[PDB]
């Protein structure tokens, strides 16, 4: 494994992406990647085993967990970092399908098929964005909730699994997020520009 | 590694696959397994031993649980993945085994061996679906179920694990496995088209 | 990876084996390794730890367990699939041998010990299908089971765990197994008739 | 896998870097990503599921772990060894795609770019040291701590899991970041010096 | 990966070892490998969690565990793997040395080595199987074992996990360890036959 | 993978070194690394949740097993080979960047570093074996520990998990690190020798 590999794995066989989508974009999808790998086994790993409520009730905990966390933070981000990537590997097969066919036997094509994917690219991550803000309103997360479902009688304190460090870890999710938002659009004006 | 292999991998050797079955189905795969594998440790890991029903009845747990799931979600679509992707590998190795004979010492062959592939492909995708919908009617899961299999007496109220998780990426795969229908019969009309 | 390279693996460097053991058998084999991979850890995963008995009685849950399943199906399909895939690798082995040994300095000898690997590999498989039916009559797994091994006092109603998902995957590799059989019988036939 | 190889690999493509940092560096990163790993899963894996309080109130050991460990040793150690290899990362990309760029149709930028990145990379090590003191006073790690969080009544004895295992290897893991940022500020220096 | 390259690791560079010690020993040992990495995980994963005692004596399960298993089987058969294998890793070093120390600028020497880690490998097969034999008397694992030891009142019955499975799986390691003994003992012998 | 090329990364790209740290040294490291592998993850896998004191009192199981253990055998071994292993991968890197520097525009300079790496690797192996004796005097593990440190009242009786098991691994270990040390010392004294 070489650089100059790692570097065209990365920025796939298209020659339309300028430095913004091929030195930064990659540098934090790996940030990304690193960050939820080193996070998603060992934060998040005893989210559900150690969610107990002060309750006899049995199955309460259950209920109270599934209210409160209806799609864990991880799977969230998987899911976000999936969907985000996948707009890129359609634009690679798509540029390796063209070389393919074109061996056998255009750049405005390619150009067109590039802006499209980042916008899309930035549409997900905007969607993903806005789903996290509904989901979980707030950074911050809390070591003490309220649970009323039933079938928990009234209302019964459920404790939450490392808060602060789940914190942290959304803190710096969501400021790569929005990184990654930031230069989308600006490689989409950058693009614009100079077509014009 | 680099796209060039990739892509080639993807598409196997075959050279009568279009655009629709090259580009398009390998990406649908690919995230097909990528939410497998970030779906199937992490949200159905734990779907028997903190599956808890309201009773002092030994065994009550076990049979309630195979009663409501007679095989669980990540395995009916590692199945299904496993079954669509069997006449891709058939014709890859059937393409291979042809190169390898021409080779130590015919088109037609291989356009009615992909087709007829394509075919069980859709047939495999078909009956998953349909069996899926047999097993568990709805998209959703709720978190409460009446069981009253032998031991339990009378009945007893059973309580599924993370039901929005589950509810959430079934939705995801069943989405995804009806764009792959969808792309596996317009490749077929394709190539009934092109083909006269 | 390339599909020439896997299919020269998978097929051994042997020229006398037809299309039947090298396009159809590798992709039986490989679906039988897929199945195995994804039932292994999870279905027969807590095969033990969740295996109860209705009894206080210590040390009946083990000794119950060890009565009615003194292997489990995962152990006996990857005794079989080693088993079976042993003669191959004698062959692979054999003709890189004889090719080593032409470099550094015969087809009717090669052609004797294919025959040969084929007939015990059928062997094998024959052999495992009969013991997979002395130890477990029946495709079939029930949830309760009666227990009457000591020091269990009388007889103990013990449960087990996914009885339905371990024969859903029990009659996949059932069938996986036999059509292993018919195509190896094939094989043979093809053999001795063309070589007559 | 060869020595020129990995040797050209951790360097990274750049022709400015000393032998400072292209042979010392390496090292002790090589010592520390080997350190983490070989401490992550083992010493930290059950830092929070053995942590328990003398008390009987439910909820108490979840929240005394969070108010005592906002954020474990090897999470603040993985976050650390990322964002200080993220500037080297960034200089590698930069440099593959200058010689793409260069190829499909400058010393004193990447001079500039290399010395900004060490600053970086410096600047990080400072900051997360700073954080750890902050966070954790003290290499020693105490065996018994006072909670007095809510919902625990009063003060509650919390009992920690390995504090001198913990205590060693927060020891070499400071005494390595100490030998990188004293590394980096020579290299700083060095190249200072050689450029006037 | 090819096979002309496996049978070349396998074999090692060695020129004199004839087609009992390349051909049957390599395989021999790739199923002795693939059985324990089947075997080691699953079977004796729980050996010592289930591994449970009729008393309510606080550390009678762990006494008795060790009194009556000093050394699992698994570990046995590893160490045993290891100490076998590491004189065909002297030899493979050795030759690459002399290769690489004419290439910078012997059959006799390299013969005498070659039988030499011959009679080494066949010794470390017999002492481990005297060992073997020694600590375990007798193929059959039984399921209740009488345990006097102290903190143990009396004696006290204690039940092993999975007697039969790991009957079976001693049985399929002692024969090929008896198969291995078979084919050293018939490659020292042939050797020694065509040295004279 | 081939052993021309496996021998050459455990060798180094060093001119120095003779038979003594180039054919045996490479090898007792394989087999140090392959023992602590197999002894890591399942002989002391279970050491602090199966370690278990006669006593009532929360908390005293934890700082029982922290006061007899302060850093177990895997992880001190674990950090002895990283450490010895340092020296050679300082060697490496430095040859590397020697080769680099000569090839984009000295053998003593190589020989003293060498035999200065040797001598470190020695003092390093050395520090560790008295690290080993102050901690852990002598080889055996006992079964029964008395425990009387606060919280624990007067004197309890603390059970270790598999002894015996541990006291064959450690005597491995300490047999394998003589070794190391006799043919360190062995190299340095032969490099003497052949220099005057
Ligand atoms: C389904 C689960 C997915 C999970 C998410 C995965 C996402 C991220 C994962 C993966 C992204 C890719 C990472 C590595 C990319 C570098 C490639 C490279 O440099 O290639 C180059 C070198 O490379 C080689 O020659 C060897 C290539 C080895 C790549 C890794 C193999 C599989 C790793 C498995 C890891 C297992 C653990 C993974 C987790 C279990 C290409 O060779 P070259 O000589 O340069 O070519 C000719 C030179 N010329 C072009 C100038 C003419
Ligand atoms: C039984 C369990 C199965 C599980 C499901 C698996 C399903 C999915 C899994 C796998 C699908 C394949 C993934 C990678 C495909 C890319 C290949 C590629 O680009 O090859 C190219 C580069 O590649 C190389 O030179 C190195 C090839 C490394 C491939 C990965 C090795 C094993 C990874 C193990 C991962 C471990 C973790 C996996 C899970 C434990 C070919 O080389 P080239 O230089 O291009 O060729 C000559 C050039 N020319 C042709 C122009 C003349
Ligand atoms: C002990 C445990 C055993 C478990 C059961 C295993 C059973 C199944 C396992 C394995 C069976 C083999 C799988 C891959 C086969 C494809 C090989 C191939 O295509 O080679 C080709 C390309 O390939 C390369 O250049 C790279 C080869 C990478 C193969 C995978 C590496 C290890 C994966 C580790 C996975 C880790 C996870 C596994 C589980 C932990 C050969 O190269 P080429 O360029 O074509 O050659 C020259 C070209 N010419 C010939 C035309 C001149
Ligand atoms: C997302 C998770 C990240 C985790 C943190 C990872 C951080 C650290 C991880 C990785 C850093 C890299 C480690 C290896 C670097 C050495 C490369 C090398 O020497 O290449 C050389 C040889 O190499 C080859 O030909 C094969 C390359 C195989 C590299 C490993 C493959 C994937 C390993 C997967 C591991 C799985 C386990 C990992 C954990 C699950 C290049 O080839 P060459 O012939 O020299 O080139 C031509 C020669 N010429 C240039 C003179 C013309
Ligand atoms: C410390 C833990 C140890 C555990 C015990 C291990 C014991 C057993 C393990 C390993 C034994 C070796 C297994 C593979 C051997 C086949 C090699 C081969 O065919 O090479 C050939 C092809 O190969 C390649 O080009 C790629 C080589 C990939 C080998 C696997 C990479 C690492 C797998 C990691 C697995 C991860 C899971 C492992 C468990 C975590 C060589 O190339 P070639 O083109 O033929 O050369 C030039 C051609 N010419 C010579 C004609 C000129
Ligand atoms: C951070 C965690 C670290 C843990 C401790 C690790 C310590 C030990 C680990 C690793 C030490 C190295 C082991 C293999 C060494 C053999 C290399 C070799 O023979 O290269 C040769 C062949 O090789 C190839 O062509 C392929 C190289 C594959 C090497 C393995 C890839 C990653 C394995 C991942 C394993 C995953 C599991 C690991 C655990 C998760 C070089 O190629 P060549 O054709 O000879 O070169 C040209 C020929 N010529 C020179 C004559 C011109
Ligand atoms: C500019 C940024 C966003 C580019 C990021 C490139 C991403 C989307 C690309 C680069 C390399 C790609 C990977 C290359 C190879 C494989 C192996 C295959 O079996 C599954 C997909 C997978 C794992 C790809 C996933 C997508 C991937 C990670
Ligand atoms: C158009 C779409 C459906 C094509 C998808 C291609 C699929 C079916 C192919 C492409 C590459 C293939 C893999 C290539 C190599 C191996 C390793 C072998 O030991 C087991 C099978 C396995 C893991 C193959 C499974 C099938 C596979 C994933
Ligand atoms: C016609 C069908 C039955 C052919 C099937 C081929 C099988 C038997 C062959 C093809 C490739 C082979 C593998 C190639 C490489 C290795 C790595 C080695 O360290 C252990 C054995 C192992 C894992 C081999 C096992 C046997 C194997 C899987
Ligand atoms: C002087 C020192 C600091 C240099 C250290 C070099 C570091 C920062 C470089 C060298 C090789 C790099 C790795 C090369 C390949 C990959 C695979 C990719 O999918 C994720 C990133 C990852 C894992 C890189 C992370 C950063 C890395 C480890
Ligand atoms: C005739 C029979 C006994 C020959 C068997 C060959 C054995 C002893 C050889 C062949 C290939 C070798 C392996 C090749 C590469 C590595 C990687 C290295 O990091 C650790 C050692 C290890 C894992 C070797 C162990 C020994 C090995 C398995
Ligand atoms: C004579 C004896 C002591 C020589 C032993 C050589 C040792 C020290 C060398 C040989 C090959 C080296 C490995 C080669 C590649 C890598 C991958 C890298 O990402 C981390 C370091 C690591 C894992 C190296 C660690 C040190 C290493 C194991």
């Amino acid at each position: 494994m070489n650089w100059t590999g790692l570097y065209t794995l990365l920025s796939g066989v298209n020659r339309h992406s300028t430095a913004i989508g091929r030195v930064w974009l990659s540098v934090i999808f790996i940030f990304r990647i690193m960050v939820l790998v080193v996070a998603a086994e060992s934060v998040w790993g005893d989210e559900k085993s150690s969610f107990i409520c002060n309750t006899l009730q049995p199955g309460c905990n259950s209920v109270c967990y599934d209210q409160f966390f209806p799609i864990s933070h991880v799977r969230l981000w998987s899911l976000q970092l999936i969907l985000v990537s996948t707009p890129a590997l359609l634009v690679a097969m798509h540029v390796a399908h063209q070389q393919h066919i074109e061996k056998k036997m255009i750049s405005g094509t390619l150009w067109w098929t590039y802006v499209i994917s980042v916008v899309f690219r930035l549409l997900f991550e905007a969607v993903f964005m806005y789903v996290f803000y509904l989901l979980y309103p707030g950074y911050a997360m809390v070591r003490l909730v309220k649970c009323d479902v039933y079938p928990c009688p009234n209302t019964v304190d459920c404790f939450v699994s490392r808060p602060t460090e789940k914190t942290v870890f959304t803190v710096f999710m969501l400021a790569a997020s929005g990184i990654c938002i930031i230069l989308n659009v600006a490689e989409v004006v950058y693009l614009i520009i100079r077509a014009c």
